[PDB]
């Protein structure tokens, strides 16, 4: 029974060794997965920061060109209206 | 009267130009709005990511502390089992 | 009195093992919640991106239709202005 | 001369229209370009999330099997400690 008792202590500490080793593999794999996901989030975070920051200068350029475009549009409408008015003048002159 | 035909043509050009300006603005603004929505989405995602990363960095000390406590418990168990085997060997030698 | 030391050591080892299991359950719990939260976040983002990319197609169809309407309105304006010039020349030379 | 400046106004309207089309093509080109860029970024990120989740999901079987084996080793350890306590009560009592 003494031999069996020492055998039981040996078996127990072997089981503890394997349990700790396996749990270390599990923990390392888990933290590895967390690290990969946070890494991907970091990269994406930085790219979005880049695009968000560029939107300011891009919006300034857009506003400049959009003002110039509103100028061209108003000019065309006014040109066509003036055309109509001078045509009216010509027509009433031709009534003579 | 040919003057009436001219007035009709000018009014036609005014209508065409007006619809073209209206459509032009509509296309333009639709594009700008699409860009704005995508930028807003990317900003939300960026802030969520920044929050997760910040929480991980803050709690890293606590996680490492608990892991150290765990490895200490494992080592203590190994030591108690070794002492158990040693004292059992002592008792066996006594008998 | 060495047997009492043996029983005390066995009870101590059992308490140690129980504390290791309790603490390890807290660790595994935290890792599981972290991975689950990040997977939920990335899956939500993946779906939102997929949706925007999916509706970009219909937005491109409407964009194409409206752009064709635009170019037709442009061509029509250029032609109406040319016909206008033609009749203006007709009246001008008629009155000369 | 009211006809000469009518023809002149017609030519001016043609010119203004052509300008407006050029400027608007510039505007729409930079806008559609920005859209293309952000859509390509979202496509890349969507496929990355899909890939990383498909990997975790594919290895969940190995994870679950090693975790079950881990819980098996924990149970084995509690069983061995219990057997030890019992045989040590037996041996202790056989002495006294």
């Amino acid at each position: 029974s003494m031999e069996n008792l020492l055998e039981e202590v040996e078996k127990a500490k072997v089981i503890a060794d394997e349990a700790v080793k396996l749990q270390k593999e599990i923990d390392k794999r888990c933290q590895h997965k967390i690290a990969e996901m946070v890494a991907l989030m970091e990269k994406h975070k930085h790219q979005y920061d880049k695009i968000i920051e560029e939107r300011d200068s891009e919006l300034g350029l857009y506003k400049s060109k959009e003002q110039e475009q509103s100028s061209l549009r108003a000019s065309l409408e006014i040109e066509l209206s003036n055309l109509k008015a001078e045509l009216l003048s010509v027509k009433k002159q031709l009534e003579i």
